[PDB]
C-alpha cells in the first residue's frame, strides 16, 4: 500500500449480474460526461458574455482577459488541495499502476471523486490548453467502485475486470468513440488482455453511446464531434503519399521532443531548493503564475492575434478541420491583416507547444490529449497548405480536377502526433469515429506507423515518464524493433546476493540476516551447504517470530539461542521461481502478465539468483 | 532490423499472391460467362453447359488436393490456432501443401459455389511466413510464433482488403490474448500490404472500398427506426446459432451412414437449383456473389439495371428475398462441408445482406414519406439495413466484434456505425447464449488439443509417466525408452535414482544417433550398445517447469500466455510428474 506526498508538479508515491453492472456503468458515465460538459460549456459563455460587455478600453479587456482564467485555476487548485490532493494531474498512469496488483491508499474514495470532478470543471472552464482523457478514465473506475460498492449491498479477480472495463467506458464517453475507446484503453493501461473480456467494453461503450444520441435527441454535433465533410471521388493521389511519411517522421521527432521537454520541465525546479521552497509555502502561487502568463500572450489585442488567440479549442479544431483552401471564421482568424497563414501556423505550433508542456505540468486535474491533437492538426495543415500552394492545378491533372484537400493533411498530422505521444496507433480509429469519414485511410497509417516507429527509438510513452516521475513501479516496454534480447539469459542481469534463511539456523541468524535484507520476503533454505530452496517467508513474520519468543514474558533474552524450529511459522510452499538458461523474452513476458515483481532464480533446484524489476529495468536500458 | 524485413517482405508476398489469385478466379468466372451465353440459344445446351462447369472444376479441385497433400483440405483458422498453442502438425506448412492449397482455392472459387477465403487466406500466409523464415536463415521457436500471428494478420487483412479489421480479426479469432506487440507488428504488416495493393490497383486500372457506397451524410437514419436494429441483431444471433448447429449436423449425418463422388453430387444439386430459366429466377440466380452484394448495398428504394434481377415478372422483391435467404442459408451450410479448400465468411455476409435489405424495405413501404411523418426530406436507406444485417450475421456466426470495423473498410463508410454496433453487441449475445463459434466447433469435430476454459494443484491431475532417458543409460534403455512412448520430447535426468532433471531432448535426435551408432561400420549392431555420449546432441537446458505446489489457476494463466502444451512438475529439482493438457479433463 502506497501514500500520496505532495510535491509542487506532480507528487510522490511513498511506501447476470454483469450485464447489469455494465448497463449502470455505461448510465452513469454519460450522465456524468452530459453534466460536465454542461458546465464548461457554460462556464465559456460566461467568459465570452464577460469580454463582449467591456469593449470600451484595452486595459479593462486585458484585465477580464487576464481575471477570469486565474480566478478558475485558482480555485480549482485550492479547491483540489483543500479535499483530495491525490487528485492531482492524469489518472492513466495511476490506475495501469492500479490494475497490476499495487494498491494505493485513497484513490477511488468518494471525496476524490468529488475533488476531481469539480477540479476538471473548473479547470476546463478556463481557456487553459488542457485535456481530460485521464480525469475521464479516474472519473468512470471510481464510478465503477462506488457502483460496486452499492451492488455489494474471486473478488478481486472480478475487480480488476471491472476497472478494466470501466477505463474503456472512460475512453469511449471522452472521444464518444466506442471502438477507439475501447482499442486506446487496452493499450495504455495493460500489455496482455483476455480475449474473453473484449465485449464488455464495446457493449458498455455502445450503451453509452446510446444514451449520448437520447440525451442529445431530448437536449437538442449529433453525429460526429469534429465531423468533417470530403470528396469521396479521389480525397488524395499517388504522388502525396511522401508528404504524409514526412508528416509521420516528423510527428514521431515532435512527440519525443513533447514528452523530453515535460520531464525537463518537471526535473529543473526540483532542484533550486531555495525557489522550490519558496513555492511550497505558498501552494497557489505558481499555478497563478502559469495562468497569466499564458493568457497574457494569447491577448488578441497584442499578441494572440498572430496565434489565432481568439478562437477556443473546439473551434480551433473545427476551422482546421474544413474543406476550404486558405492559400488559394477558418481564415478571418487564421490571415490577420498583418501576416500569412504560414507565420502565423508556426507560431500557434511552437507557442502551443512550449505553453501545452508546461500548463499540463501543473497542479490541476488535466490530461494532455486534445492540446497534442490541435499542434499535429496545425503541423498538418500547414503541410497541406504548403502543398496546395506548390501545386495550384493539380499534381495529377487533365482539366485541373481534383485538387488537394489540406484537411486530410490536418487528419493525419493530428492522428500521428497523438500517436507518437501516447505510443498507440488506435488514434487512427478513434480520428475516423471524431471526423466521421474513413476516406484517409491508408496515409493516417502510414503516418502512424511511423511516427510511432521513431517516437519508440528515442523516448518513452508520456505516461510511463509520468509513472518515473511519482516513483511507481515502473516495467519498462521491451524494444519493438530497436534491438534483440533472445540471447540474454536470466543468469547475467540477475543479482547472485540474496537474502536468505536457513532451516536449521538459529534465533541470531535471523537477527543477522533481517536487517540487511531491505526486501519484503526471505527464502527458506534446507542448509546453508545445500542452498536448496523450500520456500519464501515474510518479513514482518520472521521478525514476529523474534519478537514473540524473545520477549519480556519468560538477561533471558541473551540467554536464548537454541536453533529455531519453523513448525509454528507458515512457509509459501510454491512461490515464483525460474531456471538457469530462462530467456529475457520470457522473464519479461511472464513479468509482465503476472503482475509481479520479485522471482528466484534456481538451478539444479539450488538458490543460485533473484531477479527484481530494477534489475530487468537496467538490463532493458543498458 | 531483421524484424522489419522480414515484415516488409511478408506483406510484399502476400499482396503479390493475393493479386495472382484474384486474377485467375476473375479469369475463370469470367471463361464461364462466355461459354454460358456466347454460343448458345437452346435450353438444354444451356442448362447442360450451366452444370459442367462448376461440377468439372470442383472435381478437379477434389482431385488435386487429394492426391498432392490431403492436409490442404478445408479451413486454416481452426487449424493454425490449434498450431499456435504448441501444438504440432505433421506436414501442415509444405510447400506441397501450398502448391495444393492454392490450386485447389483457384479452381474452387471458379465455380458458382458459396465458398469463401478467410481461412485459406489465413494458412497461404502463414505457409508464406514459415518459408521465408526458412530462406532467411541462409531457430528461437518463440520467434516463429509471433511471425506466424502476424500471417495469419496479413492474411485476414488481405482477404478482405480491411487491415485494421483484418488485425482485429485474426487476434479475435487464433489467439486467447491480446498481445500489444502482436497487434503492433500486425499493423505495419497490413499497413505495407494496403500500400501495395493500392500501387497495383493505379499501375493496372473497384479502387478504395470493395463494394463502397454513397450513403447520404446528412441524418442517414433516425432515432425512431433503432428497435429495428435490434431486431435484426437479435434475427442475426439466432440464424448465426443456427447456422452452426446445422453445420454440425451436417457433417455429423455423413459419418454413421469412390471420394470424388459427393462433392460432384453436390455441385449437380446445387447449380441445377441456381439455373436462371427454371428456379434461378426467384432468387436472383444470375448474379454472381459480388453482383449480389454489390446491387444490396446500393441507395436506392426498390419498394418505391442490375438490381432488377431481384423484381421478377412473376414476383416481387419480398418474395425474392425470402426465396434467396432460404435456399441460399442451406446452400451454404451443405456446400462449406465437401473435400475442397474453402472458407464461409462471404456467404454468412450476403445472407445477412439480403435481411437486412428484407428488414429495411419492409420499413421503407411502412413509411413512404419517412419516420415521423411531416412528409420531411429523410426517408429510409435500405442499405444501411443490409449493412447492418450482414455485420451483424458475420459477428453472430464467427463470435466477432470486429466485423462492424470489417464492413466500415469494406463500404468506405462509417456513417452508420451505432446500429451496426448496436445489432453486433446483440446478435454476439444470442449467439453466444446459444451455440459454440463456428471454428470451434469444426476443432471439436477435427478432434484437435485445446484449453477449455477458466482445492486442485498440479500434483492431482500430474501423471507420473514421464517418459525420459538418463545420462549414463546404454543404448538399450535408449530403445526400450523410444518405444514404448509416442512424445514429441523426451526428458533427460542425471541417473535413475537420483531423477535429477537436466533438460529435454527431441525424439528426432535420439532415434537418429541409435540409427548412427547402430548404422553399418567398419551383429556388429548388437555387439558394441556401449554408453551413449550426450555430448553431441541438441539439449534444450531451460524447459519452463512447475513447482509442485503450484495452482490450477496459475497453471492455466500460463499455458495460455506461453503458447506451450506440456509442463514437467518438480518437487526439489526431482522430476515426478508431466501435465500435457490434462487441464482439460479436468478444468471441464
Amino acid at each position: 500500500a502506497l501514500q500520496y506526498e505532495q510535491t509542487l508538479m506532480y507528487g510522490r508515491y511513498t511506501q447476470g449480474e454483469d450485464w447489469i453492472f455494465l448497463v449502470l456503468l455505461g448510465l452513469l458515465m454519460a450522465l456524468v460526461s452530459w453534466v460536465m460538459d454542461y458546465a464548461i460549456a457554460a462556464c465559456l459563455q460566461a467568459q465570452q458574455w464577460m469580454s463582449r460587455g467591456l469593449n470600451t478600453s484595452i486595459l479593462l479587456q486585458y484585465l477580464a482577459w487576464v481575471t477570469y482564467p486565474v480566478v478558475l485555476i485558482t480555485f480549482s487548485a485550492g479547491f483540489t488541495q483543500i479535499l483530495a490532493p491525490q487528485a492531482v494531474g492524469s489518472g492513466i498512469p495511476e490506475m495501469k499502476t492500479i490494475l497490476r496488483g499495487v494498491v494505493l491508499k485513497e484513490y477511488l474514495t468518494l471525496k476524490t471523486f468529488i475533488a476531481k470532478v469539480i477540479g476538471l470543471t473548473c479547470a476546463l472552464g478556463s481557456g487553459m490548453p488542457l485535456g481530460k482523457e485521464g480525469p475521464f478514465v479516474h472519473i468512470a473506475s471510481m464510478c465503477a467502485a462506488l457502483l460496486s460498492k452499492f451492488l455489494s449491498l474471486e473478488n478481486e479477480s472480478r475487480n480488476t475486470e471491472m476497472l478494466a472495463a470501466a477505463c474503456a467506458v472512460g475512453v469511449g464517453c471522452c472521444f464518444a468513440a466506442p471502438i477507439g475507446g475501447v482499442l486506446f484503453s487496452i493499450e495504455v493501461t495493460s500489455t496482455f488482455f483476455a480475449v474473453r473480456n473484449y465485449w464488455r467494453g464495446f457493449f458498455a461503450a455502445t450503451f453509452s453511446a446510446f444514451i449520448f444520441r437520447v440525451l442529445a435527441v431530448w437536449n437538442r454535433t449529433i453525429t460526429a464531434l469534429f465531423k468533417t465533410r470530403f470528396r469521396l471521388d479521389f480525397p488524395f493521389d499517388l504522388q502525396e503519399l511522401p508528404a504524409f511519411a514526412v508528416i509521420g517522421i516528423a510527428s514521431g521527432f515532435g512527440g519525443a521532443l513533447f514528452v523530453y521537454l515535460n520531464r525537463k520541465i518537471v526535473q529543473v525546479m526540483r532542484k533550486q531548493k531555495t525557489i522550490n521552497r519558496f513555492l511550497m509555502r505558498k501552494r497557489l502561487l505558481f499555478p497563478a503564475l502559469v495562468t497569466l502568463l499564458i493568457s497574457t500572450l494569447t491577448f488578441p489585442p497584442g499578441f494572440g492575434q498572430f496565434m489565432a488567440g481568439q478562437l477556443s479549442q473546439k473551434e480551433t479544431l473545427v476551422t482546421l478541420f474544413d474543406n476550404r483552401t486558405w492559400v488559394r471564421s477558418t481564415s478571418q482568424a487564421w490571415n490577420p491583416p498583418r501576416a500569412n497563414v504560414f507565420l502565423t501556423l508556426v507560431i500557434f505550433i511552437l507557442m502551443k507547444f512550449w505553453m501545452s508542456a508546461l500548463a499540463t505540468t501543473i497542479p490541476v486535474p488535466c490530461g494532455a490529449f486534445m492540446p497534442v491533437f490541435v499542434i499535429g492538426a496545425a503541423f498538418g495543415r500547414l503541410v497541406g497548405e504548403s502543398m496546395a500552394a506548390w501545386f495550384p492545378d493539380g499534381i495529377h491533372t487533365d482539366s485541373s480536377t481534383y485538387r488537394i484537400v489540406p484537411g486530410g493533411y490536418a487528419v493525419v498530422g493530428a492522428a500521428a502526433l497523438a500517436g507518437a505521444v501516447t505510443h498507440t496507433v488506435s488514434t487512427a480509429v478513434i480520428v475516423f469515429e471524431l471526423t466521421g469519414q474513413i476516406a484517409h485511410i491508408l496515409p493516417v497509417m502510414i503516418a502512424v506507423i511511423l511516427a510511432n516507429a521513431v517516437a519508440q527509438s528515442l523516448q518513452p510513452s508520456l505516461y510511463d515518464s509520468i509513472i518515473r516521475i511519482k516513483k511507481l513501479p515502473y516495467l519498462p516496454e521491451l524494444g519493438w524493433g530497436r534491438h534483440q534480447q533472445y540471447r540474454v539469459r536470466v543468469e547475467d542481469i540477475m543479482v547472485r546476493d540474496v537474502p536468505h534463511v536457513a532451516l536449521s539456523c538459529t534465533f541470531r541468524d535471523l537477527r543477522l540476516a533481517l536487517h540487511r535484507t531491505k526486501g519484503r520476503m526471505l527464502a527458506l533454505v534446507e542448509s546453508p551447504e545445500s542452498m536448496i530452496l523450500l520456500g519464501s517467508i515474510e518479513r514482518s513474520q520472521v521478525v514476529a517470530l523474534l519478537g514473540a519468543q524473545l520477549s519480556p514474558a519468560r538477561w533471558e533474552e541473551q540467554q536464548l539461542d537454541e536453533p529455531v524450529n519453523f513448525s509454528d511459522c507458515k512457509i509459501d510452499p510454491a512461490p515464483f521461481q525460474l531456471v538457469e538458461r530462462t530467456s529475457l523474452h520470457k522473464t519479461h513476458t511472464i513479468f509482465s502478465l503476472l503482475g509481479v515483481d520479485h522471482a528466484y532464480v534456481t538451478s539444479i533446484g539450488r538458490l543460485i539468483g533473484i531477479v527484481t524489476l530494477k534489475e530487468l529495468r537496467k538490463a532493458i536500458e543498458g
